[PDB]
């Protein structure tokens, strides 16, 4: 009696799951043929617009140290890295110890290299030039005598070949189908807690995958109120993630014009060194215009204060151990750099222009987690400029405790990971399930987004919704990414890149899940009507969900969606029922 | 009318062999966090909850089971999935070396050093090393020249094998991609290829431990109450017949002495792992086992001998010369490797009238193995620290009848050495694959309860049970098909191995096209479920004429198709042009 | 008669021209299984003998001759397959040494070397005894005996694995359901022509693929005379290429017993090289009668007649460089020819504006090839021993045009050559890939017994096309499993080394295709909730001003791929606004139902 029982499969209400994301590109204002070793010629057009919906009343906790994406994305630029090395050729033999003497100049950086090499199987000797500095060479037995390369006594190192660019691009991450993604758009959410405003939206916005550590770069501004982040203060062991809202933009520049000289090895091996230089040689300086780095630090310090009982709160530089770890190391132009920071943190203040970086540059890239394998990169010539927007910092605090109730902070760096959750911090991917079970006691203007958050009612406008995301489910030539039918025409790439992993990943799970859902709703009713009940029996024997009708009409599917996770046997026991209903009324006819 | 008025059915026992390819099944309990530590398998990533699988009794049917198909799928799986491990692992770059091997205190031939006179890789510097060797792992010549070196050098290359990964089975479950069944013989007294009396099937298969065993099978599957040999070409002397046991034989074996760990730097990330120094005591590694027990196990199997074939005399000659492998007895256990000298076990001769302690083994131990099929292929072990202590269940001994005169001695069974495909065979002696269509059409005469169930029956609503069996397929929920709950997701991140998720998506992806294929007829026939979809066909008896009676109630549904169902494809094109015609005169003209 | 409302249609028999991928057929697999090695080199799944070949006699499109598809896609195949078996092979490093040679005696071609030789540890050779021909060493200097390896720049160090073979196969390309190849039927139109005669063919006859300078083996005949195929500035520079009416055929000879002799290089390698001759040396020719030659080397008078008016002709030989199409190059016998052609072209025609029937050849051998489009890897071929006779037919030739005037009023067709994408754009020529759109919109009609195949009704008969589109579905892009599952499950599956090959990547991309099309077709089908029948009204009035057209036109004699070139501009208007108001209908039909 009353029958209790209806699948609704008009129902936005999710399941917080990881899945695989698919990956895009935006490379159709491009169309470089040099490949830009991200972006791997061009994953698949970019949509050209899309869609948002408020979701109001929603105010899901997102624990930002916990998302997926953080961890997933983070295998996925390593073996982006890993794949496009390994068709390049390696500096294999190229690991004799060597002679080198300094450059005519400053203080001695600069070092021109003699060595003997047998390059090719041709019995070749010669004292072959090769120009250096004193940043990936180590001495042997004395400083004066023996030189080799800083790693290659343990390390494998890689030319990487010249053709690719260093130089990242905008791209969405994105979902599949069925399973979308959220965004948190109110302010000072920190990380740990709940957060409000919160839309959905199917691929993220532009990302862009920067790798240089003790400063944030081309991020996002988050134009408001500085804000700041961080797991955990009282565990001083922890790091500090800063957000800024004022675009500090740095210009840099390589001083000096350069050229390429190659030395050819051996089959399929021209060894491109530092070839020469005309002119004079500076530090690669970069000014700031301090008066802004005099203020935005004033603004940061009374948003910490209150944090820490408006206590004294100071600057100190950070202390020694590794050069990718303390010193700002910095990519742009293609070239790495690396800068000493001393000049930004000799500033300890509690409440009452121009300037130079002597920066340096840097070749050969060890792993970061790793001692295995290390990459190389070729010189460019002549000069170069980058000047990018600076926005947010990477700070952490010291653990130990004075005897003054100050806090002495260092900056932060020396992680891949945490790098890109700046640019993730908004963003959780959550898994979308139409299925749902409500009992009905009843009978027996339009909002794109895939919630109305108005879970009192199934039905003035809460079953329409699905309908409509119904349609995102089914779709071929730009609602849907991946059926787009002139893209199909175009790709045929072979799936030995991480593409062609990741492309029909997302494919065969789409359709899987698709048919997933329609094989299991018909064998147990089908979806000409969207709410099943051909007198689908009541449940109230074991289900005992102590509710009426007009509590149900004010609610949430909050515990609608944690019923039969206590009891899916209730779900089940319907798929057997169906079946008993069925095994009598067939065959009746029959026989 | 008694014209043939054609109908399809959907959901009947429909038979073929078929070759495709499977998923594996285990549990989490001895997953103990590795995927990568164990072996090949990855813990064979995805689960099998619980074995539900329900058999069938109901008729004698020929299958001929010897010629299956998983048995050269397992020749290929398990020599790709070895190419798995060793493909991250490193190379042993010097090779040909030359080895100055000696060892103090002359048991004579025992463990070695060698003494390495090698340059590293990165520098140019020469050095010197110790490094523990047996006998069964160099080649000199004179005998004093120390010209002793790695046996396999001139062969191929030798890698070492990435020493943190175990080497244990694990009890796997063959699972089909739905839609299809697995076929099995149990009803007793049976042997090899033939017609059997048992019909049972199941979803999976039992839990195969893949040990790649030499001359006994080593705790496979013991037999039934009686000791039966399967059945091969009994002429012809090249069949190299395999008996099972009834009861099992039980041993343990060991190393007496204890060892260290080296490690030798080489290269960039080679650094090499060797036997480091061993605590005094320096005894041969033996196997024990019980003779009186022995004694009485192959007076049992003699018996099973002469009275199936050739009743006379039987001598147990020791197999001649030849292969390092297959004369001796290279048993693993512990992830470790040893051949054993098995001549002190047939030296036996038996008859009829004149019939009716313990004994040890000398076993030794090589360093290197080769692939068997190929020269191409040879793999290192790591030296195990300490010692190693395991036993064993035997099920059953390898076979090879021999001669060319008989009226001295009738019969010569030399212990017969493996080929690593019958070990599979030993273990699938009974399975076959079998695709169905449940797609099938019979005449009607009206216009307009396991798996399989009766094989012999007719259909009152059986057809039914094998509905929930095909729409099972992607379920994604429902836990006995694959669950996918933790089985999407235990791949998902982690398909890029491609070593057996490639298996695993190509389960997939021909499990839904035979969806949509089975499908797409049902969909251009616009029966769309219903499970009968009468038409109006009046269908001539060019093909079959027999009355009411035997087609319906007197045979079955599985000869059906082979009976009469033949040139026909065009019986299909007849329901596909009437249905148009129907319905463009039902919708453009009425 | 205005009722007017749209219809959709399922498997309307139209195409449009695409891109897609490619899938093998070989059924001479099942016919002999030698060995799995040139099966390595091409493996293939196994079809229907005898398909159904159905001839639409028509319709009469242009084909797009000299910018056809199927042109690229399987060239940058072969170079993948040809890549994919010298991977695993090894790599002839460090024998880049210097060669010192002392010459065979009993011209001078063939030549004995000596050299160092560092093996895998420490055993070093004073003179290995390793045999070379002339022309595959450099001279460091030319008083020198020394001598190099000539392409030892880049990766000359590819040796093939010596237990394959090098044997074309009859293959055949498939494209995957939802797609059908072309075939013209026309008697030898042109290049670049609509030809009437037209069939259908899932996937095409015996390919040999093969390659050849100046030449083509084993190709197709002409029912006609012998015609030629051409383009534009062809006509300015550009190579032409020959396609004679009848084959004749060559038997081409080998030189003697061969011996295979190993040479140990290291842990996992040895170089195979020619241990030893038995008896003395005769070259490798050719047998070619010369009346075979003159018959039908008129007829190529006659066609450059047939073009050029009646204007004389002059064969020079083909240039004064390029070693790789200045002379030929066969591949039979596992191993790479080289014949001059010098004696060949001593012609000239008459001005109508005998010794020795049969004719041989001075021809030599190289071990070593390369590749010509990138300047980089090559390849060694291994020694065959033996005896290496070889036969087989000549079909074709390719020709340069030689712009210019020199005695004006003459012309010199010095033969050509040319890259390896011609051998196969030469006959594929017939052959065109299409996909369908099975999809069909149409307006209704205003009242209330012979075989056809694929696009049986699609020549014709359009109104009467209405009728059987259920074989336009049945095997056509329905029937995923007709060769793509249905006998490729045991041999294609046995033993596919790392279970990636060329093929089978594609063939998975191949099944997908198949079905991301017909789920996706469903999906608009979905969406267009007319779904679970074949042909659906919905309640739209198909306003005049798409095409203000008489009924009979329609249904009796418009092409439909004409009609839907004229619906084309308003596809994406129909499409939306139709479902909308379906839509319009459904969330009033839930205000009937719910409410
Ligand atoms: C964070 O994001 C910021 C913001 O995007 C990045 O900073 C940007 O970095 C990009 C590249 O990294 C800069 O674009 C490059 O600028 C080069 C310098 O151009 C200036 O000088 C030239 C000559 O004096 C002027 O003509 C330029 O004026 C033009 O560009 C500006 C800026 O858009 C326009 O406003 C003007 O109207 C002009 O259109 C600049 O004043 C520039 O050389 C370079 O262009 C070459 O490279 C591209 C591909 O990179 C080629 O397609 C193109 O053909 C050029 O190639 C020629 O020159 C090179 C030079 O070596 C030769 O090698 C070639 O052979 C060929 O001759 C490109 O436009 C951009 O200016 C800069 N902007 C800012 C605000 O910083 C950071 O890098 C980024 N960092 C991180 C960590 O994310
Ligand atoms: C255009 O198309 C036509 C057809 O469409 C092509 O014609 C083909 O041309 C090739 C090349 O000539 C032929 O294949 C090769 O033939 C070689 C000659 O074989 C004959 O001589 C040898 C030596 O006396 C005999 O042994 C042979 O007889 C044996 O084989 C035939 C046929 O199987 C049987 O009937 C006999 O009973 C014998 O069994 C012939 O009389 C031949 O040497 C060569 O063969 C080997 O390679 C395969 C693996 O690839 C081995 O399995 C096989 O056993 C042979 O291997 C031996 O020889 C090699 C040589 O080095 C050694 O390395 C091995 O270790 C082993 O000792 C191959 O068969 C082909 O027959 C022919 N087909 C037709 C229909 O004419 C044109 O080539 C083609 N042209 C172009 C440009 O594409
Ligand atoms: C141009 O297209 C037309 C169709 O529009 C096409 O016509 C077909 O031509 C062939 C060849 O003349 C005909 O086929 C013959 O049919 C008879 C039976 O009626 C068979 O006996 C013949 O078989 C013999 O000859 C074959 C070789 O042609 C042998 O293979 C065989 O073993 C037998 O010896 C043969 O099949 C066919 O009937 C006509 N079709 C019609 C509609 O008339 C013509 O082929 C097309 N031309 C091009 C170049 O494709
Ligand atoms: C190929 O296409 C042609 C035309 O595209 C088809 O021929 C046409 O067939 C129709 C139907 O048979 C003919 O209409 C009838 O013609 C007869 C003869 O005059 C007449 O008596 C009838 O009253 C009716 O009008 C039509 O005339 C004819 N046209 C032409 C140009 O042939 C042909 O059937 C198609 N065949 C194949 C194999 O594709
Ligand atoms: C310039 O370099 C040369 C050669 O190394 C050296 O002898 C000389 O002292 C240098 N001079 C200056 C001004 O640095």
């Amino acid at each position: 009696e009353k029958l209790w029982v209806t699948v609704y499969y008009g129902v936005p209400v999710w399941k917080e799951a990881t899945t695989t994301l698919f990956c895009a590109s935006d490379a159709k204002a491009y169309d470089t043929e040099v490949h830009n070793v991200w972006a791997t010629h061009a994953c698949v057009p970019t949509d050209p617009n899309p869609q948002e919906v408020v979701l109001e009343n929603v105010t899901e906790h997102f624990n930002m140290w916990k998302n997926n994406m953080v961890e997933q994305m983070q295998e996925d630029i390593i073996s982006l890295w890993d794949q496009s090395l390994k068709p390049c050729v390696k500096l294999t033999p190229l690991c004799v110890t060597l002679n080198c003497k300094d450059v005519n100049a400053e203080r001695g950086e600069i070092k021109n290299c003699s060595f003997n090499i047998t390059t090719s199987i041709r019995d070749e000797v010669q004292k072959e030039y090769a120009l250096f500095y004193k940043l990936d060479v180590v001495p042997i037995d004395n400083n004066n005598t023996s030189y080799r390369l800083i790693s290659c006594d343990t390390s494998v190192i890689t030319q990487a070949c010249p053709k690719i660019s260093f130089e990242p691009i905008p791209i969405h991450y994105c979902a599949p189908a069925g399973f979308a993604i959220l965004k948190c758009n109110d302010k000072t959410f920190n990380g740990k807690g709940p957060c409000k405003n919160v839309s959905t939206v199917q691929c993220t916005h532009g990302i862009r995958p920067v790798v240089s550590t003790q400063l944030l770069l081309n991020g996002s501004l988050a134009e408001e109120e500085v804000v700041i982040r961080s797991d955990n203060f009282t565990n001083n062991a922890k790091t500090i993630i800063v957000q800024l809202k004022e675009s500090v933009e740095i210009n840099c520049t390589r001083p000096n014009n350069n050229t390429r000289k190659s030395i050819h090895i051996g089959p399929g091996r021209a060894f491109y060194t530092t070839g020469e230089i005309i002119g004079d040689i500076r530090q690669a300086h970069c000014n700031i215009s301090r008066a802004k780095w005099n203020d935005t630090l004033k603004q940061i310090v009374i948003k910490l204060r209150e944090q820490f009982e408006n206590k004294t709160i100071v600057f100190n530089h950070s202390s020694g151990g590794d050069p990718e770890i303390v010193m700002h190391s910095f990519n742009c132009g293609g070239e790495f750099f690396y800068c000493n920071s001393t000049q930004l943190f000799n500033s300890t203040w509690n409440n009452n222009n121009t300037i130079t970086l002597p920066c340096r540059i840097k070749q050969i890239i060890n792993m970061w987690q790793e001692v295995g394998k290390a990459m190389y990169a070729p010189p460019i010539r002549g000069q170069i400029r980058c000047s990018s927007n600076i926005t947010g910092l990477l700070l952490t605090r010291d653990g130990g405790i004075n005897e003054n109730g100050t806090e002495i902070f260092r900056p932060g760096g020396g992680d891949m990971r945490d790098n890109w959750r700046s640019e993730l911090y908004k963003y959780k991917v959550v898994k979308i399930e139409p299925l749902g079970v409500a009992p009905t006691k009843a009978k027996r203007a339009v909002f794109l987004g895939f919630l109305g958050a108005a879970g009192s009612t199934m039905g003035a406008a809460s079953m329409t919704l699905t309908v409509q995301a119904r349609l995102l489910l089914s779709g071929i030539v730009q609602q849907q990414n991946n059926l787009l039918r002139a893209i199909e025409a175009q790709q045929r790439m072979l799936q030995l890149t991480v593409w062609g992993i990741k492309q029909l990943q997302a494919r065969v799970l789409a359709v899987e899940r698709y048919l997933g859902d329609q094989q299991l709703l018909g064998i147990w009713g089908c979806s000409g009507k969207l709410i099943c009940t051909t007198a689908v029996p009541w449940n109230a024997s074991w289900s005992n969900k102590s509710l009426d009708r007009i509590w149900n009409n004010m609610t949430w599917m909050e515990w609608e969606r944690e019923i039969d996770n206590y009891t899916s046997e209730i779900y089940t026991l319907i798929e057997e029922s169906q079946n008993q209903q069925e095994k009598n009324e067939q065959e009746l006819l029959e026989l």
